[PDB]
């Protein structure tokens, strides 16, 4: 089972000069607490945004580059990703727009942030048919002295 989880602003926006237009570390909570002790698939630009590994994830790195960091895992291709996640419950796809793309046809599952923001963005969540979705679960949260803008958690389930 492949799970995406994402914080989308108004317009989809997901990035903006390989980092996230905005600072909400309630959804870094929300992203920490769904990831945790799961495989985590990302891109090469989404590791190097992060800086250094996830811990309590094994941290796989998509790149048609050979890895840079002895500590994750580097796979050259989504095939070669998904077997390096191994024979586990969930497989958790955390960036960026180039990967989300890839994995959200495979995708059974979504872990959406709506962030209340209208910001500039260079990436995007892929385009996708909500018909083809059925919403499970959401919370709301107002925005605080450490969250500047309003949010809500969403999970979604194909049909
Ligand atoms: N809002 C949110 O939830 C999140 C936001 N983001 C944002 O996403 C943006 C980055 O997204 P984007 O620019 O699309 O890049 P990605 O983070 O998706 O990384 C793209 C790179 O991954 C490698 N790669 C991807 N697919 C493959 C493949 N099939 N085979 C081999 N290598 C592959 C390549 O590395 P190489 O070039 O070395 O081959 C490629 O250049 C940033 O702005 C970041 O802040 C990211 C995470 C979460
Ligand atoms: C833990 O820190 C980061 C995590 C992520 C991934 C991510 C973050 N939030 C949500 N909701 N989904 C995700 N896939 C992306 C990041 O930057 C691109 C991070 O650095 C701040
Ligand atoms: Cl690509």
């Amino acid at each position: 089972m492949i799970s995406l989880i994402a914080a989308l602003a108004v317009d989809r926006v997901i990035g903006m000069e390989n980092a996230m237009p905005w600072n909400l570390p309630a959804d870094l909570a929300w992203f920490k607490r769904n990831t945790l002790n799961k495989p985590v698939i990302m891109g090469r630009h989404t590791w190097e945004s992060i800086g250094r590994p996830l811990p309590g994830r094994k941290n796989i790195i998509l790149s048609s580059q050979p890895g840079t960091d002895d500590r994750v895992t580097w796979v050259k291709s989504v095939d070669e990703a998904i077997a390096a996640c191994g024979d586990v419950p969930e497989i958790m796809v955390i960036g960026g727009g180039r990967v989300y793309e890839q994995f959200l046809p495979k995708a059974q599952k979504l872990y959406l942030t709506h962030i209340d923001a209208e910001v500039e963005g260079d990436t995007h969540f892929p385009d996708y048919e909500p018909d083809d979705w059925e919403s499970v679960f959401s919370e709301f949260h107002d925005a605080d002295a450490q969250n500047s803008h309003s949010y809500c958690f969403e999970i979604l389930e194909r049909r």
